[PDB]
DNA sequence: ACGTAACATCGCGGTAACAC
DNA sequence: GTGTTACCGCGATGTTACGT
């Protein structure tokens, strides 16, 4: 455990620097594994799309992480789909399973 | 030391004969030491080499790596697009 | 022994564009 | 407004040659 996380079925190892599902290793591209690793690492909380492209991207395109949900949301597959939450008007949060 | 034998003071790995090079040696020991883990190439720069350079020594020479291991164990070193390389366990 | 030279390959990922 | 899928420039890595 060095930068470890577990939520539900999904773990995010920074270290190896990968992302599985009940072992199911996830093809994620830097950006998405980006994204993915920020929200999970602050379930519940919704985050707009200005703050995650300052966090996650860096310091217009802001359909990007619309978009870039939706390849995450596409991978993660329908058993996983609801990981990610959209709130309307807001932006978008990782959904805790139950 | 997964088919993977590297000797410390003797510079020299056996993959059952390997000869390489002082920084493919270096490289190749840091990453097995540290396996599964992935190293950027400022880190594998200041760790193996003693130099911080922008260079492209670090992918040349895990070209020069992969092809002494040959088409059986090249996987043993995985890139990892946008971050850097790791050894690979069998 | 090593680190540029230099180009080939191919995946990243941001815009377009429309459905709803 | 957001779900969604193309499309394709660009740039990260592969790769080998060659100069030191």
């Amino acid at each position: 455990g060095d930068g470890m996380l577990t939520v539900g079925d999904l773990v995010i190892e920074e270290s190896t620097y990968t992302a599985r599902l009940k072992g199911r290793a996830l093809e994620l591209t830097y950006k998405e594994f980006e994204l993915l690793k920020y929200l999970a690492q602050h379930a519940g909380r919704v985050f707009t799309r200005a703050q995650l492209l300052q966090e996650v991207w860096g310091y217009g395109g802001t359909r990007t992480v619309d978009v870039h949900v939706r390849r995450l949301r596409a991978k993660l597959g329908p058993e996983y789909d609801s990981m990610i939450g959209t709130v309307r008007n807001v932006g978008y949060k990782f959904v805790r399973p139950s």
